[PDB]
RNA sequence: CGCUUCGCGUUACAGUUAAGGCUCUAGAGCCUUAAUUGUAAAACGCCUAUACAGUGAAGGGAUAUACGCUUGGGUUUGUCCAGCCUGAGCCUCUAUGCCGGCGCCUUCAUCGUGGGUUAGGACAU
C-alpha cells in the first residue's frame, strides 16, 4: 500500500494530506495555522536586552566614575563631584549612535537628538566642571576615558551568519560587500555580449568611480530594469547582508548533492511536525512529497525544506515535487491558487501526495506604584487609550484630556499637552484596575 | 535569530516651584495634581573567585587575533536547543572596527571585587 504523505508549506498556513496511491484514495486531509507571533516576540527580546544592557553599562560607568573620583579625593559632597556625576547619567551621542523602518528609526533619532547633546557637550561641561574644581589636567583626562569608554565590545561585523545552499558545503557565505567581483560577474554571465565586454563591464561596475561607462553601456545595450537595479546596487556599495551562498558556488550551483535556521521558521516547522506526529499514530506513510514555499528543473533545496526533511526522518523517501506538475494538476482538476486560502493548501497537499496519471478519473475520496493601597501608574497622554480615561486620578487634567479627545477628537501641541522643558508630552497618574 | 549605545518612559527616596483646597490662629501646617532637579532599581535566580574591571610598562597586530571553523563550559532547567558570553590548539570557511591612536599576550602592585546570562523554540509534566 503506497500511503504517501504530502505537505504543502505556505508562509502562514500549511496543508497536510495522506493519499493511498491505489485508486488515488485520500485517507487524511487537514490544514494547520502556523505561529506568526515569534518574530515580534524576538524583537521584544532584542529591545529588552538592549535596554537591560544599556542600564548595566550605565551602572558600570557610574561605579567606575564614583571609584575614580573618590580615589582622587573628590568625595560625594564635592561640588566638583556632583557636577561630574550628574553629567555621567547623560553623556550624549558620540556621532556613533524597508523605507518604513528607516523612516520610523529616523524619527526616534531626531526625537533623541531634540532632547540630548553630543558627547563633546557633556565632555566640555565636565571640563568646565573640573577646570574650576582644581583637578589639574591628568585627572580630567582620566575621566574622559570613562565617559568615552565602551564597556561591552561592539561586535557586529560577522554576526548574521548564513551557510551555503548546495548542501555539500555548509561553509560560511561571505558578505555581499566583500565578493562584489564574484557578484557582478554573476550578473554578466547571462549577458549577450563578448567576454572582453564582460570584463570591461566588470571593471566599470566594480567601483573605481566609473559609473559613466556603466550608464553608457546600459543606454547602448538592451538590459532589463531589474538587472539594472541589481548592477547599480552592486556599484553603489549599497549591498546589505551576506552573499547568495558561497564563493565557489556563486557561479556554479546547478547540481544538487541544517542546525541554523530562522526560529520563527523552526517553530512553524515543528508545529507542522506536531500535527504530522498526530498523522503518524494511525497512518504509516511509506513516502513523503513536500513542497515548502511562501505564498528535475527545480532550484536548490530550501533551508526550511531541508530542516523539515531531516526532522521528518528523525520523527525514508522524502521528495520535493516540482511546481510545474503541481500547478498543472491543480487548475486542471478544478479551481485555481489563492494566496492565504487554507482549502487551497489542503487540496495542494492532496494533489502533492496523489498518484498522477495523464490523459480526471483517479482522484477520489514597567513598574507600578502601590501607595495608599491603590495602584496608580503614570501614563503619557499618547499612551492613554479611549474608554479608560476615567482611571486618571488627576481631576485637573481629566476634563482637559477628554475634551481634547472630543473637541479635537502634534495634536498634543495643538491641545497644549507639550508643557515640559523640551516640550515633551506630560504624563498623568492612572488608577490601574 | 544577532552587537551596541543615545535616549524616552516607569517605580522608590529626597528636595524645589506652580495651582485647588482642609486644619490651627494676614500668617502656619499638610492633602491632591502637574512641572523640575538629584540618586537608585528594572528580573528572580544560576554560574564565575582558577573569574572580572582599573592602573603603568615592555610584546604581536593581514606568517597578531577572533564576532570565523571543531569540541566543550555557563546561562541550562525535567530534557534538548536558539541567542549571548567564554576555554582550548585550530586558520579551511567568515573580516576587518578608528584617525601610530581600539581591541589582544604575558607580566609586579590587583590594595582590588568584579564578570556572563536572564522569562525564547520544542517534548514530557
Ligand atoms: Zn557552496
Amino acid at each position: 500500500r503506497e500511503l504517501v504523505l504530502g505537505i504543502d508549506y505556505g508562509g502562514k498556513y500549511t496543508g497536510l494530506a495522506v493519499v493511498d496511491r491505489r485508486h488515488n484514495q485520500v485517507l487524511y486531509a487537514n490544514r494547520l495555522k502556523m505561529r506568526d507571533d515569534v518574530a515580534g516576540i524576538l524583537k521584544d527580546r532584542r529591545k529588552q536586552r538592549g535596554i537591560r544592557r544599556t542600564a548595566q553599562t550605565k551602572k558600570k560607568r557610574l561605579r567606575e566614575l564614583k571609584n575614580y573620583l573618590k580615589s582622587i579625593g573628590y568625595n560625594e559632597s564635592t561640588a566638583t563631584f556632583e557636577t561630574v556625576y550628574s553629567l555621567a547619567h547623560k553623556r550624549g551621542y558620540d556621532y556613533a549612535d524597508e523605507r518604513k523602518q528607516w523612516e520610523k528609526e529616523k524619527q526616534e533619532w531626531e526625537e533623541t537628538k531634540r532632547n540630548s547633546r553630543h558627547r563633546k557637550e557633556v565632555v566640555k561641561d565636565v571640563h568646565k566642571a573640573m577646570i574650576e574644581g582644581r583637578a589639574t589636567e591628568e585627572q580630567i583626562k582620566r575621566v574622559e576615558r570613562i565617559f568615552n569608554k565602551q564597556y561591552r565590545p561592539k561586535r557586529f561585523n560577522n554576526r548574521i551568519l548564513t551557510k551555503c545552499k548546495v548542501e555539500d558545503c555548509g561553509v560560511n557565505t561571505p558578505l555581499r560587500k566583500n565578493v562584489r567581483d564574484l557578484l557582478i560577474e554573476n550578473i554578466v554571465r547571462f549577458f549577450p555580449i563578448e567576454q572582453s565586454e564582460k570584463d570591461n563591464l566588470k571593471d566599470a561596475v566594480l567601483d573605481k568611480n566609473r559609473r559613466e561607462e556603466v550608464k553608457s553601456f546600459f543606454r547602448k545595450h538592451k538590459t532589463d530594469e531589474h538587472i539594472r537595479k541589481q548592477v547599480y546596487d552592486i556599484a553603489d556599495n549599497k549591498l546589505s547582508g551576506r552573499t547568495v551562498f558561497c564563493k565557489e558556488h556563486i557561479l556554479e550551483h546547478t547540481e544538487h548533492s541544517v542546525f541554523r535556521l530562522a526560529p520563527s521558521l523552526k517553530t512553524k516547522i515543528e508545529n507542522v511536525l506536531a500535527v504530522i506526529k498526530d498523522e503518524i499514530l494511525p497512518k504509516f506513510t511509506v513516502n513523503k512529497v513536500v513542497m515548502e514555499s511562501n505564498n528535475k528543473y527545480m532550484s536548490h533545496a530550501s533551508i526550511g525544506w531541508r530542516y523539515m526533511r531531516d526532522r521528518l526522518r528523525e520523527s525514508l523517501p522524502i521528495e520535493r515535487q516540482s511546481g510545474i506538475y503541481t500547478a498543472y494538476f491543480r487548475r486542471w482538476w478544478g479551481f485555481k491558487k489563492e494566496r492565504g486560502n487554507t482549502l487551497h493548501h489542503a487540496l495542494d497537499a492532496v494533489i502533492l501526495a496523489s498518484r498522477k496519471g495523464y490523459s480526471l478519473v483517479d482522484m477520489t475520496l514597567n513598574p507600578l506604584s502601590y501607595k495608599k493601597g491603590i495602584i496608580t501608574r503614570r501614563f503619557m497622554v499618547t499612551e492613554i487609550e479611549c474608554g479608560k480615561e476615567d482611571d486618571v486620578i488627576s481631576e485637573t487634567y481629566r476634563e482637559k484630556l477628554k475634551e481634547a479627545f472630543k473637541r479635537f477628537d502634534k495634536e498634543a501641541k495643538e491641545a497644549g499637552f507639550c508643557i515640559k522643558k523640551n516640550e515633551l508630552v506630560m504624563s498623568l497618574k492612572c488608577s490601574i484596575k
